[PDB]
């Protein structure tokens, strides 16, 4: 408790000595409260006018238009201690999983040099603005690195002064850039060196890309076994126990020297003991602590969520296969049985899963998995929108399974080759492309963000009639040589000024390991759509009068946007589609 968090608490006390007050009307039950201090401040979603002018039929669809308008009674909940049998299953499984993940990888420190390059090309490293403006400026000033040095030597000493979270089914924990550096130095190797790639982790999909995920689910479907299960956890980050944080820390057992000590300090000082500042309107700033739940950078959060989810799902598979009888307590021979299962079939069981942080698909040996709930519930990974003890409903067809907010279609090209394509309700795709985040967007920057959405649609969603047409329209309306942008950046092959047919060929044919015949496609007309009825089922306006008028008059919409942007060099992409090819 207060010996580890005191210094951080003591330090904040003094910067607001003219405001400190142990409030008695404090709303916290499960967060330990420490004091308050005076503040006053808040970014809402702005509309992308280039995308909206080229998607007029959607201006009257509430599921689209409502997306641009506008649980902290779940951050303040508590998760019970698992039973001794559960704690044992988790420790055995975690020990075994870090060893498998480490067989072909070497833990290593990430560098100031590497950190500097990331900030100078904009990755969402959730930092705060103070002493320097942007992260870009802090990183080119030795003063910063002297602050980093002081904290670093403090961590080697087993103490923390400045690693404090700022809080804002979502809650995002910003830290100052220096704390983010020290987290990246110690734990960045998990993401930088692809520990959760499918090749390395067998269940993982890190780096895979939306054009790969469907093929991966189809490969899992080919295994003998029961239904495919895709149970969502209710508020995964809030259900991470101190026991979970201690099994995650066992990655430090694979480290050495300075690195081992630096990583141990991140886990002890910042993860297993946390200090947070929260805005309360009654506007004060509350300084609260707790030992459990997930609060890390979003990139480390992803890798450790994947790890703990892989562990939880192997244990649920063990329960279904009868490897252990009860979570209350493991006998000695049950320990040897669990160990033996892991050594004997562990890698086969990992290959039966697709796991992306808190999101999973599992194809177990059989449907006993559906009612194997005791370990899952006792670890605190309670399923969303189903009663605690009601058996999971599985999916019989891999094309119906939800994963990473998508489902996947099998689409046969006129030439017989097979594409497995990502899909989601088209209102969600149009509604998201119509939104920009933050202020000070020029017309050119707004146009380049529209172009990023358009090129993503041409690569991932070409099979949706409305999206291939709208993508072609946006790419016709934005100057040909302007570079697609995004202020928050899976693999992003659409972020390029290369011709999109050449990128399509590279992604779907040349580099696609499931495509034996490498014959290039010569035009967009060779590239198929979903069935017309399947397109409607997934939200296509195809067959409406509004959509027919939009399609027929599309050059008029393109010319409206070209007139606003001004006298620039444009390309007409509409004749790449049969109906505008004269
Ligand atoms: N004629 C339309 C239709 C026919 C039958 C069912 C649904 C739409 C149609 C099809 C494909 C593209 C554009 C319009
Ligand atoms: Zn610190
Ligand atoms: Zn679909």
């Amino acid at each position: 408790n207060l010996d580890i968090i005191g210094k951080r608490i003591e330090k904040i006390k003094q910067e607001h000595e003219t405001s400190w007050h142990y409030d008695q009307d404090h709303p916290y039950k499960t967060w330990a409260y420490h004091g308050s201090y005076e503040t006053k401040q808040t970014a809402s979603s702005m509309v992308n006018g280039v995308v909206r002018l080229l998607t007029k039929p959607w201006d009257i669809i509430p599921m689209v238009t409502q997306m641009a308008m506008t649980f902290k009674e779940k951050v303040d909940t508590r998760t019970q201690e698992p039973k001794e049998g559960t704690k044992k299953l988790m420790k055995i499984t975690a020990e075994w999983l870090w060893k498998e993940l480490g067989k072909k990888k070497t833990p290593r420190m990430c560098t100031r040099e590497e950190f500097t390059r990331k900030v100078r090309s904009n990755a969402a490293l959730g930092a705060i603005f103070n002493k320097w403006k942007s992260a870009r400026e802090a990183v080119e000033d030795s003063g910063f690195w002297e602050l980093v040095d002081k904290e670093r030597n403090l961590h080697l000493e087993g103490k923390c002064e400045t690693c404090v979270y700022n809080m804002m089914s979502r809650a995002i924990w910003y830290m100052w850039l220096g704390a983010r550096f020290l987290e990246f130095e110690a734990l960045g190797f998990l993401n930088e060196d692809h520990w959760f790639s499918r090749e390395n982790s067998l269940s993982g999909v890190e780096g895979e890309g939306l054009h790969k995920l469907g093929y991966i689910l189809r490969d899992v479907s080919k295994k003998e076994g029961g239904a495919m299960y895709a149970d969502d956890t209710a508020g995964w980050d809030t259900r991470i126990t101190l026991e979970d944080l201690k099994n995650e820390e066992m990655v430090t057992n694979h480290m050495e020297g300075e690195h081992k000590k630096l990583a141990e300090a991140i886990f002890k000082l910042t993860y297993q003991n946390k200090v947070v500042r929260v805005q309360r309107p009654t506007t004060v700033m509350d300084i609260i602590s707790r030992r459990d739940q997930r609060g890390s950078g979003q990139v480390v959060t992803y890798g450790l969520n994947t790890f703990t989810n892989m562990e939880a799902q192997l244990i649920r598979q063990m329960e279904g296969e009868g490897v252990f009888k009860s979570i209350q307590h493991l006998t000695v021979t049950e320990e040897i049985a669990v160990k033996n299962w892991l050594v004997r079939v562990g890698r086969e069981r990992l290959s039966r899963m697709a796991i992306s942080g808190d999101d999973c698909v599992v194809k177990p040996l059989d449907d006993r998995f559906a009612s194997a709930l005791t370990a899952l519930n006792d670890m605190g990974k309670v399923r969303k929108d189903i009663q605690q003890w009601e058996p999971s409903r599985g999916w019989n067809d891999w094309t119906q399974v939800p994963f990473c907010s998508h489902h996947f279609h099998e689409l046969i090209m006129k030439d017989g080759r097979v594409l497995v394509v990502p899909c989601r309700n088209q209102d969600e795709l149009i509604g998201r492309a119509r939104i920009s985040q933050g202020a000070g967007w020029s017309l050119r920057e707004t146009a380049c963000l529209g172009k990023s959405y358009a090129q993503m649609w041409s690569l991932m969603y070409f099979h949706r009639r409305d999206l291939r047409l709208a993508a072609n329209a946006i790419c016709s309306a934005v100057p040909s040589h302007w570079v697609p942008t995004s202020r928050t950046t899976a693999t992003h092959e659409w972020m390029t000024t290369e011709d999109m047919l050449t990128v399509w060929n590279r992604v779907w044919i040349q580099e696609n390991p499931w495509m034996e015949d490498k014959t290039p496609v010569e035009s967009w007309e060779e590239i198929p759509y979903l069935g017309k009825r399947e397109d409607q089922w997934c939200g296509s306006l195809i067959g409406l009068t509004s959509r027919a008028t939009w399609a027929k008059n599309i050059q008029t919409a393109i010319n409206q946007v070209r007139s606003l942007i001004g006298n620039e060099e444009y390309t007409d992409y509409m004749p790449s589609m049969k109906r505008f090819r004269r």
